[PDB]
């Protein structure tokens, strides 16, 4: 019932949480889905098991990278749909490196995917909101990296804190549309364990549904860790 009547995109859904997401979106009656990812195979999967599910779904294949797919995929949802309601950036790369090592072109993939593409994907889902008059919902996925982080992932890191402020930056923007614009900011994905991706959905479903009422502009940590706590300040073992 939560989700009835709703059209979504939810990037990064051939598998992990995107998938995952997408399944629980059916479940609670999402009408219709559009995910994408690289795998053809697996995006054909992944659409007939929505179908059976209850959802109408689209994939799209595409490279995030390239922001012509960005576009794309939220051109499919009109496509198919006619309108929009939901956009899920779940999509993400991580990518190694410390500050030494980086490349240009590792860099460029990480920022290409986790900040880029979310700008061109949310560019394009208020487009269709302003459109057709909808209090839209987008949920971000970032990350607990996003306030500084760890150094072997330095330009990840960067990526997502630049999503963090796009997230605030968007949600003020469009505050007197009643297009909601929330994050959600993960730890690592499958005591300590890594998280769950089912329930890391439900945290999503929450902020893209009504149940989060006029909520737009939070940074929701989500983990077992908390930013500026700890029992003894943390610092590297050795000089990098």
């Amino acid at each position: 019932g939560q989700l009835k009547g709703k059209i979504a995109v939810i990037t990064g859904s051939t598998q992990g949480l995107g998938a995952a997401t997408a399944r629980l979106f059916a479940e609670r009656g999402a009408q219709g889905l559009v995910i994408c990812g690289r795998s053809a195979e697996k995006g054909r999967a992944q659409a007939a098991g929505l179908e059976e599910l209850g959802a109408k779904a689209v994939f799209v294949q595409v490279d995030l990278e390239n922001v012509e797919d960005c576009r794309r995929i939220v051109a499919e949802a009109d496509r198919a749909f006619g309108r929009l309601d939901i956009l899920v950036n779940a999509a993400g790369l991580t990518d190694r490196g410390t500050i030494l090592d980086t490349s240009p072109e590792l860099f460029d993939r990480l920022f290409a995917v986790n900040t880029r593409a979310p700008f061109f994907l949310i560019q394009e889902a208020i487009k269709l909101f302003r459109r057709d008059r909808v209090e839209g919902a987008i949920v971000n996925v970032s990350s607990m990296s996003s306030m500084g982080g760890q150094p072997f992932i330095a330009a990840y890191c960067a990526s997502k804190g630049a999503l963090d402020t796009l997230t605030r930056n968007v949600a003020y923007s469009v505050l007197r549309n009643r297009i909601r614009v929330n994050s959600l900011n993960i730890g690592w994905m499958a005591f300590g364990r890594l998280l769950d991706p089912a329930k890391v959905a439900r945290a999503i479903a929450f902020l893209a549904s009504e149940e989060s009422g006029l909520m737009t502009g939070a940074i929701v940590n989500f983990d077992q860790s908390v930013w500026g706590a700890y029992d003894g300040s943390p610092h590297p073992e050795k000089p990098l």
